[PDB]
């Protein structure tokens, strides 16, 4: 029940050599480096290799769990939508940032790096426009179209906080994390499309700002042209505010440590998390975990409004200037072959979906996938709940057709990025495992009972860390209590994940979860 | 009609030697390396030795006319008042960074930079303290004094984008751009003087400032001294707050591509907006090459503030060079038709920029209030605003000159920042009424408005065009970027539209038709 | 009359060899380089190897006595913050910089650099969420409790101009001095202990504060935990605000020449002064007067609402990573013997105290310091007015044991740093005389009677400066004619002090004063 890396993950058939590689021996002597007291040193270099910065840091990390006072590279300044954008659309601008597969198949299309910079731009002079200031929160309620990522971006340029909401959350929902982010403009849609179905996004919208005071401005995206109600002064159409504005904005300088973003786990818990440190563990995670390559095309089905979509889909692939997929539909329409479609019709390289999804295309039957071309496919991703034998199975064997690497990716929203996921090109698989820990993770278990860590292999309890990592939470946004409380307090000195976990004979470990 | 180069250009005579020359070939070949795909070299070279950076830049140019996001040195972070006053205040603070001619003679004087700076620095705290803030609109109603100038570079100090409305304009045009670039301080004086008139510049100020509501606080300076209406709160006199506030300011790092100031052309006006270091890296190196000016100089630019080119080559151009620059505050034929040439020859002006108007008024004023001045310090006779008519052209040159100075015909735009076609003094020879070839980054040619294709080669006629941006063209119009791309990028895609005929004769001269 | 300095100031015994020694020769070598048209070359290495600089300057110095235009650095941009705390805490986050002697000695306790650090990043948190912005007055009316550095600093890290009141002073005083400030937020105590006294701090807040419209916001210390009057919505408890914070904030980069305080004399005058220049002379006067080395334990018994609470308090001893001591209490509580209770408890390696201090404990008797060690003790420091033959032989001959360097330190709040003190390895000393100037200090005697400068020695007039230094005053807050007024006004040229001095045969200076 060993799965090696596949030829295809081999630099064979024509396809790119894995970053790290072939067995596992690789794996544990460039892990070795990411962790421990020599780690700084690996860490200055990969931050100062990965990411532009304005000016330079001098100090790697410090902090540490019992404060929550976690620092890296803190006297560094850089832009998110600079390393996202900017630098990747000087050096091709006609490159595909995002592939926009729309509801309707028809309607999907390519955005270039320079249309979305061009768009992030123009929606960043707009928020500046409406007095957004550095450090200011910016609520957004999108659907899973392709400006989504611009207004991300937006946000990013100008030093703005944004805080996304999963789109079709109700109007309490909604108003509960715009009251508690204390934005004054919120970034909506009239309506959004999701599998043949109308989300009336801007219905909510007005029924939580009904009890939303702090909101003043609203930059409404017409998605679908339909009527919506739309308040004088305080609702703006998206189009014709960026019409009045030009089409580039210069970047803020932000220090390493300034909050990129807040993100509300489904009070609600704002997890908040900072730039550089963020930045540089997604684009890592996404670089070994699913092995990119420049010319590769990132298919993450995810949600912007989780942080699989603010970590794979936005920050992760862009960073990395590759080309990522934003998604606007559901794995069943029109058919339940429009994952299989989309990736012949786009030759995706990667795929990245949770095991729920993998499960309905399981139940919906064979004939969806079997005749399906892929193989362009190298690496398939699982993330969100443990993945069964049977569904990783069928991923296996349907999607990949036993040419693709499978990898189990298990993190958090307070992680940042991935956290223990099999390195596609070095480490074999085993169904169901989240094997080993990814760069920067130092993973443990600690008994409940007792509290102790337990040393060795084939033990099970509580899953922690032993150290901070680059692209770990910060605080909970106004809340520093409970996310000290949550994640700190319960095991002092470890990082707490809540899942309980186990480690094998092997040392391959599996998430029991919560 | 061939006019060479003159020995004053030719460096003999104790005169500076040119940057360029001394014949056509050199210009082509310094000019063969600022345009083309290989032309990032020489301005990222030009970039870094003209202008001091608090931070460095990456990239040299990116954007484009289409959709109206041109940048240069995106990178690279800056202050315009520093280099227009801070970095020659360092080198030698007694220089006189302007040549105050007021409109009576005897009042006028010297201002140093370091004066300059301070008050600037004034100016600057006086603003912060109304709450002005980095990206914030500043309104400046203010006639050619020198304060003007600090005024200017105080909003630059600051990050504050500064609006400067001509002192000429009515209490509606003045309303009207207050609002548009909805400014909430307003800097203004009590009253002006213009050719021995009064200009009731606060009465329009209040007359405007009825219609005004974001308006919170006027500075008001006191030019003349004479009784004007102050509303309590809302207006304070410039000299006191001013000596509430230390003489120094930090300067305000600010992004290449931060928009240094809009000017609202003369339905609704269309503010034009110039960003930082593209536009002082221009006009810096069209105050150098086109004028040749050396730091030694003393550059006599006689526009107005309110316009393009009071912005470019009185207070900017000449400042971001440290050289010094002169602020005429009187008219041309006050108090006599003589005053061009008195001012010339009690400062020893070594250059002259001047309107064809303002030439072609003193030449109906009789040749007995020009012929009679010495006017050797000149070296450089500037043109700019309309096309010169040969017989202004020869008046210009036989009696200003005295058949000695090198004729510039400048043609350019507010849009295009800095000078675009102009002669180069010291090695092209010039012809009566042509704007003889492009400047450093500027590729002109001429488009068939009938079928729309660029005419190539020589002895042809159409409309000017530009293929590709330059560092101080316009970045936009003030919260009306579809009226920018559609005045001056749609009308043929590709290219940037001047809006003037033009013509290219046999040598390749460039003659403006106009619009 | 004449004191050599001791075997203890002359790197015997296990001492640390003096920074500038052995005799007058070596002060006037290292001096002569601190001023005159050739000493740009040694301010600007001694500005880059003392400060950690955001980005380096160009320029070393510009401006004059005659405008108020005084620069230095102006291009270079650093943080106070940074200085004091960021840097120490990374070389070392355990070491104490602060020992908090409490009112009550078994209340006192030190505080770590990590400590410290993390108590200056939640409240400079607290800050930003009160819309403090840079460039904006925080008043803070705080005792002497270790939370005040914080408070100061915390200002400092966000660039906020941090404006120190006397705790005590009247709600007239009080009210008068934030009105002028202009601050929207104030930090205050419930409540204060000084001398087993109680300070109402919060009442006269209050009362203060009835007549102080700007207020909005303040955070008040629960030092003691008695009932005290709060409003709703204005007064938030410190604690409690900290506590939703993170314990890291990131630096402000700020310009050298940004205010970093405003100090009010005791209409009442706000000194200015800026960042880089008063940080550099507070830290070299810190590290030259008093001979500080790594390890040591600065104690300074003034005032933080004192510019010698400011300078060598807070700012001097934190910005050269030593220990600097936090006295709540009096000199004679809870006995006269309080001073060197403490000196031998913490074993301080200088005592920086006023003349007045010293003049009650010689009234209080003999007894309470002549069977104390004080052997830890190698700098006795004097300042705020002329210290007697008498008190200084006792505070010689009791607190030092014939065994320190006595420094009679001359300098005022606009100066910003000691202008004239003796280099203790260095320096003979004599008694009631502040000897020398301090590097780039060029002083001089003017006769009233004509205004000329009184040249050689054996002369009295009145003390001028001839060049600006680094740490002078910049402006008084919105009161910038005053200041050229009474400072630069009546001698043209010069900086005038106010204080009437003698220069003896010697070169020694006497400070008759105002
Ligand atoms: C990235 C989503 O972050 P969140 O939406 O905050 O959910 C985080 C929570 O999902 C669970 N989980 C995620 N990935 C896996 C996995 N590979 N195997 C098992 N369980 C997993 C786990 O319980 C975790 O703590
Ligand atoms: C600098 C003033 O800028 P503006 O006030 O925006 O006027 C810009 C408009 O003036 C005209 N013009 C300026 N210089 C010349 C010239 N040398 N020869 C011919 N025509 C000229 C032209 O029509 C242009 O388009
Ligand atoms: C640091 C206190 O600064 P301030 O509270 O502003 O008082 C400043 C004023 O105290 C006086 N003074 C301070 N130190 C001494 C000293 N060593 N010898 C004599 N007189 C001194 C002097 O009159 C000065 O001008």
């Amino acid at each position: 029940d060993l799965f090696a890396p596949p030829p295809r993950m081999q630099g064979k058939e024509g396809r790119p050599k894995p970053h790290i590689g072939p067995n596992y021996e690789s794996y544990v002597k460039e892990w070795a480096k990411t962790v421990g007291p020599n780690s700084d040193e690996w860490w200055a270099a990969k931050a100062r290799e990965t990411l532009d910065w304005y000016d330079d840091f001098k100090t790697v990390r410090a902090g540490g769990f019992e404060h929550g006072d976690v620092q890296w590279f803190p006297e560094g300044t850089l832009n998110a939508a600079y390393n996202c954008l900017d630098r990747h659309y000087y050096k091709n601008p006609k490159k595909t940032a995002i592939i926009y597969e729309a509801d309707e198949p028809s309607e999907s299309r390519e955005v270039s790096y320079e249309e979305l910079m061009q768009e992030t731009c123009r929606v960043a002079n707009v928020l500046k426009s409406y007095g957004v200031k550095k450090g200011d929160a910016v609520s957004i309620y999108l659907p899973m179209t392709w400006q989504a990522a611009a207004a991300f971006l937006a946000c990013a340029r100008i030093g703005a906080i944004h805080s996304a909401v999963f789109a079709g959350f109700s109007a309490e929902s909604l108003r509960d994390r715009v009251n508690d982010c204390e934005c004054k403009v919120l970034i909506t849609t009239d309506e959004g499309r999701r599998g043949g179905k109308t989300i009336a996004t801007k219905q909510i919208v007005d029924a939580a700002l009904q009890q939303c005071p702090l909101v003043e401005n609203v930059l409404v995206l017409r998605r679908t042209g339909n009527k919506v109600p739309m308040t004088e002064g305080r609702d703006k159409w998206w189009d014709e505010e960026c019409a009045k504005m030009p089409a580039y904005c210069p970047c803020e300088r932000m220090a390493s440590e300034d909050p990129l973003f807040i993100l509300y786990t489904s009070k609600p818990k704002g997890v908040v998390h900072s730039t550089a440190g963020y930045l540089l563990g997604t684009a890592l995670t996404l670089k070994y975990v699913f092995d990119a390559h420049p010319d590769d095309r990132f298919a993450c089905m995810a949600d912007i409004g989780w942080i699989t979509g603010h970590s794979y889909i936005i920050y992760g692939p862009l960073a990395n200037g590759i080309t990522t997929a934003v998604f606007e539909s559901t794995p069943v329409y029109p058919t339940p072959s429009r994952y299989w479609d989309f990736v012949d019709k786009w030759k995706a390289t990667q795929l990245y979906t949770a095991p729920t999804a993998i499960r309905l295309l399981r139940r919906m039957g064979e004939d969806h996938v079997k005749n399906h071309d892929l193989s362009s496919l190298r690496v398939l991703g699982s993330v969100g709940e443990p993945i069964n034998p049977e569904a990783w199975h069928w991923y296996n064997d349907f999607a990949g057709k036993n040419q693709c690497a499978i990898v189990d990716t298990y993190w958090m929203t307070e992680t940042g990025s991935i956290s223990i996921a099999p390195l596609p090109g070095a480490i074999s698989t085993k169904p169901g495992s989240a094997t080993f820990p990814f760069f920067g993770m130092d993973v443990d278990i600690i008994d409940p009972q007792t509290g102790q860590v337990l040393e060795g292999n084939d033990v099970e309890g509580v899953l922690v860390a032993r150290r901070p990592w680059p692209s770990i939470a910060r605080t909970v946004y106004r809340d520093h209590k409970r996310y000290l409380e949550t994640y700190m307090k319960p095991y002092p000195g470890y990082f707490f994940f809540g899942d309980g976990a186990a480690r094998d004979y092997d040392g391959y470990m599996w998430i029991k979860g919560r």
